């Protein structure tokens, strides 16, 4: 019963004396290993596979037999395992290898079960659930509708809360809300196991998602509900609908802006050009891109008490037409108005269409790549920014690497190593003249696990914007003098347990200051709280 | 508890009413499938993988979650799945992917556990075990010593008793007797989990194997012990040591000779050249090759009551020196003496060295390829056999296909479709002049599962040679007039349940005639017994 329970199984780490006592001597090969030795063996077993999907499949096999060994392997090799266990491999697993997820916990909802959602949750037989990740498979980036196969996205994201913040793997629940699929291949595929129908309209979509939120608030009252990989037609509206009434957040929207804001303020500190002297080209004018700009302005206003209006005036927003201005003659989308230039004439607007002429005119010190249209930050454009600052801040954040505005290698080459670079994706180091440069990766893992652990301990009534901004600031402040002297914008990803403990600590203190915390057992002073949070974390060691 | 038990789990075959009643509605995607629909889906999931090892890995995943669906998929696609689930894929899985077997039942013995073998078996907590497959990883063919990783061979072979003869998958036990490894890579491999030592000498080897046989006879008294993939230094001696005292057999030795003898006697019937008119070149003079010849002579003597001495005189044995004769001047190995020619002069012996001149002199009607040295049956040699018979019998049985004496395609091409061919391996059909030919595969699956089911029902004291010869004859007689009219030498592999039920029936009747049967509940007449055996078989359907 211990060997066959993946939560308590130790495999070859059972000592000979333990195997004798548990009557399992003949169930294992005779070698006895420590957990670090098992992790080294698993890491070799993974790297025997060349393709990410086969590495993923091997890690699923480990997780199904020895959960402690799985999470110990991820924690020892995190940067390398992240592309396998989540984006982009998990989406390819969902799309073409959905059987990899069948044996996992997954809770499936659809219109056939209307009015039974609470019964289904009760039936799942979990105890004090802490984190629930839900998707409908619609995709934040709107590529590759997964329908019911989106359950693998929720499974993968749940796993990152365990690895990142020590959420006990028994207290995470992955959910698929199957409201149909517009995936034409799936709609015709004899082997598609989900609802074989186009996506439900908004009225029915919200009827079912409302029942889900109300059922989860009753049956899983201790949980944070995290929306993952919902399409843009719904993801912003879901948060407007639920943010005050339920304990919920959207990582794609709120996590991303908190992580990019933290890293960007550290790039300002390194750059020699202080926040009010920055001239920031925001290349891309989607709701998400404007959210990131507003999250930067909010964080600088918190950290430095500059008037937020003056920080807004540092942004130069570029949409598909050109520089967004109040004078260029069009009716602006609501989200573009607050960053529109008021200081540019109609005549100058007409001559500010191409990114090259916009950069020549604006004289920016920062280029924020949120454009999703490929390598817009040319050598000529990067060379112009070198005219305005000694340390250009260049953030090519569009995903995947082919949609990205510039490679970190080109950014460093064209500035002779002056560029301060953050990426959505990991890159190898670049060496110029014997000096080494490596971009800072703004991975969402820096924030969501600590928000989850914080909301799990404090049990806040809801997750107001204050808790995300506090997580953003906490992350910024974790970047040490040492980190900064080596050009890093974030604390190191390998230190994610300490990072999450600190983010969670600061989130709790903010919930306590707002009197929204329902858990009154927690310390209310930072040093004693941080020690308490660290002790509360599940660790991937045998105990 | 039903979803997580692979023996009772039905996955998507649970109806909506059943999901309601079992409180599992939210645990599955909403599509309800029949077992045949699930099998079609799994077969597509398998064929999405190009490499055998990745197909194997996918089938392991099915087996770990839904045992009924795994065995239903094998039974629906048997010929195609056999190369994946056993030779040669299972050996490659053992050698390089041994982690595929960690979660499976496996019972591990070694010298560290001397005197505790019975305790280890008791600890395994099985009920009335029927079949135990044991290996030491030494390899029958002596290539790729697997040591402790030989457990995967036992696991794969156990699975074939379930698929082939409906041994209940709860009543099969795979065993590794780890007596060391001569695999130099393993002996230096930090991740090898077995006994890190060269193979024990014979005295210690037999001390431990004796304890195993005695322990299994006490703790698993209802079981057949089947030796799999033991090296030639031990496999013949193990059977001499144990055959009378324990319920045991070796498939490599006894199964192979029973299957080849059955197919060869059907080739004689098709050929127009009756057993006493056959002139059989036995190319290869190993113990195994002489065993196959002796099994043919024994079966013909049983079926036709020709004097066995006259059947022996139909064989012309060829070793590495040439035609084995009493006059060629050397001291013959014991196994070669009984097939040595007494009718060839010393002078003719000296001129009978190359296979070509041996064939020209002997004027054979059959070529039996048991040589293991590549494509010895040349066009010139096949063309000479066409001079001696209208239907050359050509059996290239050396493994793998590169060691084989002739391709079936070349055999049929060079004889314009007259050749009667059996292979160890599967081959595609050959079309000559719009007429189609396909070799008969002498797969060991024809015999061992039915011997296992027979020995499981009758509970004989031991497995004397009479039970193997009866299985051989039963298999021969299952080839219908219809089968024979289409050139088949065996009943079709897809019909393996009916085949095994009939082999088991005949084996039981032989045990009853010898008064070695311990199970007195069984019918003693063939029709009523065969019905009883069919009912006793585990079937891969939901019940
Ligand atoms: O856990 C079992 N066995 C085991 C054997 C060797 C090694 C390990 S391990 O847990 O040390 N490593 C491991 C396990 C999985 C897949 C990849 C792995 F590397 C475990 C078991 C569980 N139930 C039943 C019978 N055995
Ligand atoms: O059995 C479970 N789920 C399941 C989902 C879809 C489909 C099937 S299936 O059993 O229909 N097919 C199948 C299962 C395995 C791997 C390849 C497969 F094709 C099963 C389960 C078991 N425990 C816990 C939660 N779920």
């Amino acid at each position: 019963a211990i060997l066959t329970d993946r939560y308590i199984n130790r495999g070859t780490a059972f000592t000979m004396e333990e195997r004798q006592k548990l009557h399992i001597l003949g169930r294992l090969p005779p070698v006895v290993e420590t957990l670090e030795e098992q992790v080294a063996r698993v890491y070799g077993q993974v790297k025997k596979y060349e393709k990410p999907i086969n590495r993923y499949q091997h890690l699923v096999s480990v997780h199904s037999t020895n959960t402690t060994l799985y999470y110990a392997t991820i924690l020892a090799h995190l940067e390398e395992m992240l592309p396998i266990i989540y984006t982009p491999t998990v989406g390819e697993a969902c799309m073409e290898y959905s059987h990899l997820f069948f044996r996992e916990r997954g809770v499936y909802f659809n219109r056939l079960y209307k009015g039974q959602f609470r019964n289904i949750m009760r039936d799942a037989g979990y105890q004090k659930v802490e984190v629930v990740v839900i998707t409908d498979g619609s995709r934040i980036l709107g590529l590759g509708d997964l329908g019911s196969n989106g359950i693998g996205i929720s499974i993968g994201k749940c796993s990152l809360y365990v690895a990142g913040a020590g959420i006990d793997p028994r207290l995470i629940v992955p959910v698929i809300l199957d409201v149909g699929t517009n995936n034409e291949r799936y709609l015709q595929d004899k082997d598609y196991l989900g609802m074989r129908e186009k996506r439900l309209g908004d009225e029915e979509f919200y009827e079912l998602l409302d029942e889900f939120m109300e059922a989860a608030s009753a049956e899983w009252p201790n949980a944070v509900i995290q929306f993952e990989d919902f399409s843009n037609n719904h993801c912003f509206d879901i948060m407007e609908r639920y943010q005050k009434k339920y304990r919920c957040f959207n990582d794609d929207i709120q996590g991303t802006g908190a992580v990019i804001a933290a890293g960007f303020l550290n790039a300002i500190k390194l750059s020699g050009v202080s926040p009010l002297q920055q001239r920031i080209v925001v290349f891309g004018a989607g709701s998400a891109a404007v959210g990131v700009a507003n999250n930067i302005a909010a964080l600088a206003a918190r950290m430095y008490k500059f008037p937020v209006q003056d920080l807004v005036k540092t942004f130069y927003l570029v949409d598909t037409k050109g520089l967004v201005t109040t004078t260029r003659g069009d009716q602006l989308a609501a989200h573009k108005k607050l960053l529109a230039r008021t200081d540019v004439s109609a005549e100058d607007s007409a001559k500010l269409r191409t990114l090259e002429e916009i950069v020549r005119f604006v004289k920016p010190t920062t280029l924020l790549g949120l454009g999703g249209v490929g390598p817009a930050f040319t050598e000529e454009i990067v060379k112009m920014v070198m005219q305005n600052t000694e340390r250009p801040i260049i953030f090519p954040l569009s995903n995947p690497t082919s949609k990205a505005e510039v490679t970190p290698e080109n950014a460093y080459k064209w500035t002779n190593g002056a560029a301060i670079v953050a990426s959505g994706s990991p890159f190898p180091p670049t060496t110029i003249g014997g000096k080494t440069f490596k971009p800072s990766q703004g991975n969402n893992l820096y924030v969501f696990p600590g928000v989850g652990l914080g909301c799990a301990l404090a049990q806040p009534t809801h997750i107001p914007e204050e808790l995300l901004l506090t997580a953003s600031e906490s992350l910024n402040l974790l970047t040490t003098e040492g980190d900064l002297r080596e050009g890093r914008l974030y604390p190191p990803l390998e230190d994610i347990h300490n990072i999450s403990a600190n983010v969670a600590t600061d989130v709790i203190l903010e919930a306590q200051r707002m009197k929204i915390d329902n858990n009154k057992k927690l310390p209310r002073t930072r040093d004693e709280l941080l020690a308490f949070v660290k002790k509360a974390m599940w660790k991937p060691v045998y105990s």
